[PDB]
């Protein structure tokens, strides 16, 4: 049931961390919700009663400054989970979450996940083994010299958003491209230059989506020697 | 073992634990020294401990089909390894060898695992922390920009500091960890002369912390 959506959810950090034999039973207890653009998923200080996985669209997390301004903390999109830590600690949400585009989300109720581990601590032991190996892998990667240019980093981001490894591709983006800039740690104008350069690699960015004519061509751009002018 | 436990607390294993559990775990540590070239363990043996380097450098290597040793990792002071393998109780996938004289604090696997088995709430709380640290590391990788090789080495040297830092005699080990070709590493070091770094023996000498950081920040 809900098979295509569940396949998307399997790419998330939450679901990738689980032992494979327990995934189906847990996905079968999901609550599926849609959100309009601008709709609240949850608010700061509410109880963390579920862990969240974006199936489609873009969700932003933000906190209120005491001056009253929304400070964006993160944006998440299809195949990405969030709220794991706070749901397992059962502490109040430190941020609010709002749909930036129309969204579909899969919510896993916290007690469904927690009770599994309290009944069988071998499950939490397997999950933790996996997350440790993953932490080590990310720490080792952060240690390794990065040479990619700004444009290359955006190419890489776009490639990760596409499902396939060849052919044309289309990825939906927030209208406000500053959210992507934030995510990539780039100045707004740097993101714009990157998009401009990527025209030459087959990428056209529009208001609500990007068009990649050839995934292979884009991957070539990304992988090419940063110190070379490309094509 | 006060100074050494403070070092152990910088490791991923120990950072991941709730404070209220650290001391009773460090109290059951097995403490060992190794001379350069000595084996900590061999590939395919039983995973009897999780390993925290307190002093020196340890390499992990895997046997290849044609009988070469493929270096997979090199760890130093304040770093843990073998958590996943210990929790799964699978045979060691690598061998581990001291590349300088070393001190290691070994947390026996049954001590750590049996703690997770008895009180599932403890495992859940450690898992919560690790998910948080995973998101934080993904975000750092997403925002990581290009830097020069010399800059990468500078930051690496600064991280090793609390002035002097001992490195492995075999410079391939650092090259691998930093994802750099040996030549690039060589070039990076000579380049770093102008930042007050010199490489007498298998020791790095940094004249002044703040100056090197200036080089690193550019």
């Amino acid at each position: 049931a809900h098979e295509a959506q569940k396949a998307i959810a399997r790419n998330s950090l939450l679901i990738r961390s689980l032992p494979e034999q327990h995934v189906d039973a847990l996905l079968s207890q999901a609550v599926w919700r849609s959100y309009d653009r601008g709709e609240t998923l949850f608010l700061q200080e509410e109880k963390a009663q579920a862990i969240h996985v974006v199936i489609d669209g873009w969700v932003k997390l933000f906190r209120m400054t005491p001056t009253g301004s929304e400070a964006v903390v993160s944006v998440f999109t299809r195949g990405e989970s969030f709220g794991e830590a706070v749901a397992l600690r059962n502490t109040p949400y430190p941020v609010s979450a709002e749909a930036v585009t129309p969204c579909e989300v899969m919510h896993i109720p916290s007690p469904v996940f927690v009770s599994l581990m309290r009944r069988d601590p071998e499950i939490c032991i397997s999950i933790l083994a996996t997350t440790f190996g993953h932490l080590h892998s990310l720490v080792a990667q952060l240690e390794q010299l990065k040479a990619q240019t700004g444009a290359q980093r955006v190419a890489e981001f776009l490639l990760e958003l596409c499902d396939c490894d060849t052919g044309a591709c289309e990825v939906t983006l927030p209208y406000d491209k500053m959210l992507i800039a934030g995510r990539l740690g780039m100045k707004p104008e740097s993101l714009s230059r990157a998009f401009s350069r990527l025209k030459a690699a087959g990428v056209t960015v529009k208001r609500n989506h990007a068009e990649i004519e050839d995934i292979a061509l884009l991957r070539d751009y990304a992988e090419s020697d940063p110190a070379d002018s490309w094509s």
